[PDB]
């Protein structure tokens, strides 16, 4: 009753990529992300290694150091907003999330309506995450930047 | 293969072990010392314990931590200091770094007994956040601390 799934999970590049959203969350350290008071939801991305991950992460492990930009398109008003989700941890493990202003957005067009959510994923090497490339203990190349799309209906803050 | 270092510590809800292998070719090329100019690849295995106080499931890797190392040739008294960087190999993510021992031209870091010190700071310091709301929140991270290890260096393993 507090967590709202978005679309269905995608399984590409050795990871299950799922989206959900909550009420806006108070997150420390404060100041990095939108204050909970100024947001309407807290969009999150649940990304974990699939069985037989091609990059050395055991099944179920959280895929870290990923660069994830997002785009929220209200297809009914045509309004679009961009951003990036941030690594953090909660009651149920690490994830990428962000507090997002929906109806409280000043520019307008982000209230009740149908939505097209896109995650733009870039591999961890962008942030210097290392990768053994020796013959014995090396893992294969990371995926190239890709995107996944979900559809959902926004009806306000998860009450 | 994998040479263990000392015995694994357990504190602050973490499994903390120390290992070192032969020098490793790591990409992107340029962030860590080249394996050609290093004698060992020092690694640090850190995973969440059962009932982790910061919301990490049992066995999960602990990411975004800042683990600074120190190696002290107790025979020569030489002191080496640096950082371990996050990476991944054939058997999961970890923090590692290639270190120049005998090949370090400043000398004093050859064979002998060593003192390994892990300076560990919690993931916040790298912008990693945490929920602090009443429903999904988790407890505060640990304060900076240190775990010390015991190993006798014989050269590059093989
Ligand atoms: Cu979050
Ligand atoms: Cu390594």
């Amino acid at each position: 009753g507090g967590e709202v799934p978005i679309g269905d999970p995608k399984e590409l590049n050795g990871m299950e990529i799922a989206a959900v959203y909550l009420q806006p969350i108070e997150m420390e350290p404060r100041g990095i992300d939108l204050a909970a008071s100024l947001a309407d939801i807290h969009l999150e991305a649940d990304i974990h290694a699939l069985k037989n991950n091609p990059n050395g992460f055991p099944e179920g492990f959280w895929m870290p150091y990923l660069t994830i930009a997002y785009e929220l398109k209200n297809t009914d008003t045509g309004a679009i907003k961009r951003g990036t989700l941030m690594p953090m941890v909660a009651d149920h493990g690490p994830h990428y999330g962000a507090n997002i202003a929906m109806e409280k957005d000043k520019k307008g067009g982000f209230g009740v309506g149908n939505y097209e959510l896109t995650f733009y994923i870039s591999n961890p090497e962008k942030q210097g995450f290392g990768r053994h490339v020796d013959e014995e203990t090396g893992v294969g190349k990371w995926f190239e930047p890709f995107k996944v799309d979900y559809k959902f209906k926004y009806t306000g803050t998860p009450k």
